């Protein structure tokens, strides 16, 4: 019955301006397997991003992760946007430092 995905985005290490990091988007519980996970820094995609294969679970679900290296600045804006066909609108999850 619920088949959207169930998205988490968090860095590895709690953030600190100027030091190296990897930001994560882990989207999971979907059907179909089809997803558009995103990366975004300012509103756009953020270069260097890293797709895990597609995984399925024993509930008859999917995941993927996706992973960028990066070093977060302040007044910058960093998101996972993601798009699916269960979604009616794609969804913008905010990451905070």
């Amino acid at each position: 019955a619920d088949l959207t995905p169930k998205v988490q985005v968090y860095s590895r290490f709690p953030a600190s301006a100027g030091t190296k990091n990897v930001l994560n988007c882990f989207a999971a519980g979907f059907h179909p397997p089809k997803i558009s996970i995103t990366l975004m820094k300012d509103g756009v995609p953020m270069e260097g991003a890293q797709y895990s294969d597609m995984s399925f679970n024993d509930d008859w679900t999917f995941q993927r992760l996706v992973h960028a290296d990066f070093t977060p600045s302040s007044g910058s804006t960093y998101a996972c946007k993601v798009e699916h066909e269960t979604l009616k609108e794609p969804q913008v999850y905010k990451w905070d430092p």
